[PDB]
């Protein structure tokens, strides 16, 4: 298939692109490089075993989007582009709504213009809001995210749903990611956060690599087995693979296909720490800090639907998620070159 | 004050502009004329007794917005611009999200750029969603609107709220309108819908003027006194006046000020019909049709907050709302000239 991958040079998009190329699709990456570097492109080509086309541009540029879609005769679009720092979003709402809500609107409008009606959106478990019923199931009604970031994702899901209602031939997948971690097995590609990492794993990795002193565990008083937060960590490769399948199976299948993408099991902060200590052969230093604003105690996905409907399920373990991250972190301490 | 009135040539904006000019503020209207005509400008000037500045442009044009705000040293902005046909919104979601969500985002971003932090947004009772508790009070949590239009308004309220959180010096009023009707007493200005009117009053007026055969009453089986839908109709002049006060009193008052704007009482479809028959001296023809999709049975505002805090309350009656509309409709059967 001819697929446009927005945000294709980012963390999850890069991994998905390698998988797409492996399944022999023709990939065109669209990224503005605000959060990634061109240095990854060669790696994606190599690991993918095929050349993906790269266009530096912004999803907010509707005219460019339209031209791209036509010029490359795109069949389907995978939309990972956007801003995603939760904390930042609170301090800078406009930027989030613009890049995520308007960004997606400009892209789908371009799609409409170019007659492209196959779409896959990067959504997030935050859309469920403060849902006491766990695991989270797709049929649960959505909640109210507590940040501009989460609200921006929910708003896009709403808009896409309404778009489909109005243009029923559209096939739109809302892929709600859980907690993506891990890296390509080669250890040549991985998450490359600039500045302080906001997520657990990368933070751990930086402490482990000697860049940071101790990991601050946000809260030790939650109602969980060990008192620390619990989440559903999913390997970036399993996510990559899930996007490939979603894209292949759902193309031309009209509707709004919602799927949780996670392992379907929860792991606490200590569990992750322990898994990393084991992978890097030394104890990861850590300390207990206060609860982080907005954090829910525990949640994980109910991923049976993607299993049943797409025959998709995670295959990598927590150990591998820790090991693969350690490998990349260790093999590329300075991340992708400038 | 120096105020930028977006959508100033439209129905409610035009009336508000006359009131602003009467209170001697300097008004600059920004409208794209997609739903109004330049022919109203002279009328606004005359009735306002002062010349308002007019700029044809679109709220989605951030660069223009910014230039305008600076060039005219704006102090506060009243945002009525947007698309508002509920039914249309369902058939054409993108246009609604673009003009209403992105439209507002581009405007406030321009505001941020030009250092303008006083804002008034045209919101709507739909934001309360399917709220069984009536009347609706500002402290009730928001619900889920059933159309792209209502969702677009709720999304903007969310974005504006988050913007304020991040830029605490902003004074932002979310004015939730109920059912605006009526026209300037002169009968020289009023609502000028193009095509079939979606709202009750205008529809009635067109039947009354002989343009339409009968009024279709959507549902006669609701759980209301008379079986017809019940709403809180508010005279466009009282709304105009309420915006003037809001603007004067809230300027420079940091926060998110939410106020319901309505009469605080409900009237059924028959009540309105009867009031119009009386005003036009003949029976308005009507018939019973099936419930209109998405319609709630009955709701009205609890407008005590605006009373208490802004010392604002409606002063026009239902009769006057019917009479003033009949007057305009009758004095200008073809609406504003081309
Ligand atoms: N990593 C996570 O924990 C997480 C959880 C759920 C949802 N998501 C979503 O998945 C998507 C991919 O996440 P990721 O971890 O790979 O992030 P990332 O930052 O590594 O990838 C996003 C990419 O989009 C690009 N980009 C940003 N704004 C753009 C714009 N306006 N136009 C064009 N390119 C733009 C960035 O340069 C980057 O390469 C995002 O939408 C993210 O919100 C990820
Ligand atoms: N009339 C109602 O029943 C109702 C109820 C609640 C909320 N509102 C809101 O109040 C506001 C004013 O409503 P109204 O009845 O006067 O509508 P209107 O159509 O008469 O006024 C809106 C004006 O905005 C202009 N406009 C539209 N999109 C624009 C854009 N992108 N840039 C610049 N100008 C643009 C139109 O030309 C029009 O003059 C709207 O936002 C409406 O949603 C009204
Ligand atoms: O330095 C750190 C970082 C994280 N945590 C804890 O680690 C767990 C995971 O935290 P983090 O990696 O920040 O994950 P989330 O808060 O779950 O957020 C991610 O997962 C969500 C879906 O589950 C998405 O909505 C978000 O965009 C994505 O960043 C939580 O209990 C955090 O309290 C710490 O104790 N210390
Ligand atoms: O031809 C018509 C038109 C309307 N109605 C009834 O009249 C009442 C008022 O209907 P309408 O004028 O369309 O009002 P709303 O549906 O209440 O919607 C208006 O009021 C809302 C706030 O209350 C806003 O959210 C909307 O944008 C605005 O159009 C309702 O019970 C309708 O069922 C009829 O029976 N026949
Ligand atoms: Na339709
Ligand atoms: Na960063
Ligand atoms: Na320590
Ligand atoms: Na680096
Ligand atoms: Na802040
Ligand atoms: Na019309
Ligand atoms: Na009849
Ligand atoms: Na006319």
């Amino acid at each position: 298939m001819r697929v446009l991958v927005t945000g294709g040079s980012g963390y999850i998009g890069s991994h998905t692109c390698v998988q797409l190329l492996q399944n022999g699709h023709d990939v065109i990456i669209l990224d503005n490089l605000c959060n990634s570097k061109r240095s990854v492109l060669p790696v994606i080509e190599r690991l993918g075993g095929k050349h993906p086309t790269f266009v530096e541009g912004d999803i907010r540029n509707e005219a460019l989007m339209t031209e791209i879609l036509h010029d490359h005769a795109i069949d389907t679009v995978i939309h990972f582009a956007g801003l995603k720092a939760v904390g930042e979003s609170v301090q800078k709402p406009l930027e989030y709504y613009d890049n995520n809500v308007n960004g997606t609107l400009r892209l789908i409008s371009a799609m409409r213009a170019a007659n492209v009606k196959n779409f896959i959106f990067s959504s997030a478990a935050t859309v469920y809001g403060d849902q006491p019923k766990i695991p989270y199931v797709e049929s649960f009604p959505t909640g109210t995210p507590q940040s501009p970031f989460g609200k921006s994702k929910l708003m896009v899901e709403q808009i896409l749903t309404d778009l489909q209602k109005a243009q029923p031939d559209w096939s739109i997948a809302l892929l709600r990611y859980f907690n993506p971690v891990g890296a390509h097995p080669s250890g040549d590609m991985g998450e490359d956060p600039q500045g302080i990492p906001n997520n657990l794993m990368p933070y751990i990795a930086q402490v482990a690599v000697g860049r940071r002193d101790s990991l601050a565990i946000f809260g030790n008083d939650y109602p969980t087995e060990d008192g620390t937060g619990v989440r559903d960590y999913i390997h970036v490769m399993d996510l990559a693979d899930g996007h490939v399948v979603a894209m292949e199976k759902l193309a031309n299948k009209p509707g709004v296909h919602i799927y949780n993408l996670g392992a379907g099991v929860g792991n606490s902060v200590l569990d992750v720490v322990n898994a990393f200590s084991k992978a890097c052969g030394k104890p990861v230093n850590y300390h207990f800090a206060p609860r982080r604003e907005g954090d829910l105690p525990a949640y994980w996905a109910d991923a049976s639907k993607a299993d049943r409907e797409l025959n998709w399920r995670v295959t990598r373990t927590l150990d591998e998620m820790a090991q693969d991250t350690w490998h990349w972190q260790s093999r590329h301490p300075q991340g992708y070159p400038d």
